[PDB]
């Protein structure tokens, strides 16, 4: 249950990375993300 617990801290700090990509608006930033 732990590694579970990791995984989802690996998830919500990969989903926090990909919303710092979409944090300049652009057409190769939302392609990259």
């Amino acid at each position: 249950k732990e590694l579970l617990k990791g995984k989802k801290q690996a998830a919500v700090v990969m989903l926090d990375r990909i919303f710092s990509v979409l944090q300049p608006w652009s057409d190769i930033n939302l392609q990259s993300f």
